[PDB]
């Protein structure tokens, strides 16, 4: 009946875009990352969502703008505890308890997946079935390796193992009962306070899944996510949008906001997202690239596998390839080639850069 | 009676420190960069200072904290016009006119100098005697080259000449009459609207001067500014502070805030500034380096010619040398050598870096 979407965090990995907005609020395809999770929660039975915001309490205005659909007015913060925010639910143990006794969801704000949120009780084991489902199944470099047998028990929980195998990792979606928030409230920073050794049953994804918190991870998660969205959003059959401006061709599926304008002959490539009010030149190539909002693009650029930030002004014949994240209000001169270079907000690029790097 | 301190600007050059606070509010030696100018204006006969803040209107709380001494309560902003903010005085031309008719000062927020603010009329002409005094006398790469003969006239005004010689550049302190704000109010972005090629005189710095807006410029400006401050601030005779914690030695002049703690045997080098609540290890070497606030330093680091941001935690045996600005809340492990690497806020550094660069 309640959920705790952890939104407090510096977003260091997604830095060029998170210097302006918090990581929950940077759009993934056409909506902020938290908005997908909030919509899934609205689909399942829940009304009030509490947010533990630490990095920037200025997200309140944007949440109020998005407050129309759901009662996500709750906001709590006293002092920076941790981006992981284990004390997050513990620092607000009073609100979750007295209002209701139902189990409460806990989610990361940078996770995208099918979002099952099944109405099935699954009361024999709360987090074992959900989160990392047992047949997640990816590299062990990031995320905690979870060792679960066929009987749905968790024995080992190592946040960043060096080399321990165990391709299974937690999805980032947790469901907890009222005992967890009253179990270990140490009143200070901690890491998820997982005490799975003590218990095996009820004490507490068959689908795509990706931790969308890194630029390359952002691109790959968008690539995995757009095909799964073809069923619901806007259902000319090659992609979601195929005729918005002039006459352009689309290869594969893509998300184009009806407010955007596309030039004559642009080739919106596979798994590309175009934001609101964005303008695309005559013969651009948007190949697995995300255009956030209000960005303008000249005639013939090839933004491929990279991210173009808000209010950008891309030149006429640029080439923004590789994984090169552009910040807010970045202007690129004509003919500039950017390959894997991250540009901080409010910068002008006029020189070529053929190697990965940072532009101050 | 009034002054216009231009404070609206992204501070792209001093980027690692200006991602947290606006460039006017980044401390120069022990006080915010704007506080020196406000103190000079308080010394001269003015009472109200109007600030044209654009980049971050959240400086209001800090200004109110510094408001106790002088009535700098004025704050105006509608939409981003320009970091130069030529429309700044023009956007608030109404307030300046009706209250008073006396000439109003215009100052940059990133300029440090002797700050004459002479009670003399400068009635030969107003900006000319002040600002770039006819004798400024530095490189022509930045700032406008001003061609001033012995009769105090300005003929040419080129913002960024390619190669025009003319070592004289404007200091950045302007004084204007009420006609300038009513002369060209174009209502949009413009560059200083200098129409001096029309008028010779009366229509509108023998000391150190430095445009403190770049890291190397910050260091050099501190090096020039500290010796000139020995006359008035705190008047054991080697530096301003020589006994604050244990027993340490000082080479040359330096500012150490009485709230700081210095270890046994630390060598505070020439022209160094230590912020409030800062802790310095046993055998550190602070050679022409600035420690902003609440930063902690281990035993034996040599921070030389670099800037250490707020709330830092420097390791035990690091080498933060060359021009290497550290952002807010940056933690450096023991033995890490940083040479010319700018670190963005909220980062942990554990690897050596022998070449100039940027750490995300
Ligand atoms: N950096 C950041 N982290 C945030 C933010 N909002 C919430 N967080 C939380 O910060 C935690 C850790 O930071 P991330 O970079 O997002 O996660 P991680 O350290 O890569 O790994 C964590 O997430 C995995 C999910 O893929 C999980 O294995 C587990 O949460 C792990 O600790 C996550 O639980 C996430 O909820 C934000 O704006 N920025
Ligand atoms: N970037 C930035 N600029 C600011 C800020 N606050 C005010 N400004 C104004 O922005 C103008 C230009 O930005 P700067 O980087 O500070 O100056 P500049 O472009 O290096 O050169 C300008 O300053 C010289 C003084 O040395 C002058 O020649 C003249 O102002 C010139 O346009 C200056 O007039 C300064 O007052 C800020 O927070 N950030
Ligand atoms: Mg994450
Ligand atoms: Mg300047």
């Amino acid at each position: 009946m309640r959920a705790v979407i952890l939104v407090g965090g510096f977003g260091t990995r997604l830095r060029p875009l998170t210097l302006t907005t918090p990581k929950p609020l940077v759009p993934f395809c056409n909506k902020p990352m938290i908005i997908h999770q909030i919509e899934a929660l609205k689909a399942v039975g829940v009304t009030e969502v509490i947010l533990a915001v630490a990095y920037r309490p200025e997200a309140m205005k944007e949440q109020m703008d998005e407050w129309s659909r759901k009662l996500g007015v709750s906001f709590v913060f006293s002092v920076e505890e941790e981006p992981l925010g284990t004390a997050g639910p513990l620092a607000l143990a009073r609100d979750i308890l007295m209002q209701d006794d139902k189990p409460f969801f806990v989610l990361n704000s940078d996770v995208t997946c099918t979002f099952p949120m099944q109405e099935l009780l699954d009361f024999h084991k709360a987090h074992g079935g959900e989160g990392t489902i047992m047949v997640v199944t990816q590299w062990e470099k990031y995320g905690v390796v979870v060792y679960s047998p066929q009987n749905y028990q968790i024995e080992r929980f190592v946040e960043k193992p060096s080399r321990f195998l165990g391709d299974r990792i937690n999805a980032g979606i947790y469901i907890f009962n009222k005992s967890i928030l009253d179990r270990i409230p140490p009143r200070r920073a901690s890491i998820e306070k997982e005490i799975f050794p003590a218990m095996a049953a009820e004490g507490q994804l068959e689908g795509f899944w990706m931790d969308v918190g890194q630029p390359k991870d952002y691109i790959l998660g968008m690539t995995k996510f757009i095909p799964s969205l073809v069923h619901g959003n806007r259902e000319h059959t090659e992609a979601v949008e195929h005729q918005r401006g002039g006459r352009f061709t689309v290869i594969g599926a893509s998300l184009i906001d009806p407010s955007a304008k596309i030039g004559d002959g642009a080739v919106i490539g596979p798994y590309a997202s175009i934001g609101a009010n964005c303008v695309i030149g005559e013969s651009c190539r948007i190949d697995n690239a995300a255009i956030l909002e209000n960005s303008k693009v000249g005639k013939g650029t090839m933004v491929s596998r990279s991210i173009v930030g808000w209010n950008n002004r891309i030149g006429s014949w640029c080439h923004i390839k590789d994984i090169s994240v552009l910040g807010d209000d970045v202007e690129v001169k004509d003919g500039v080639i950017l390959i894997g270079t991250k540009v901080l907000p409010n910068k002008d690029v006029g020189e070529h850069r053929f190697e990965p790097g940072i532009i101050m």
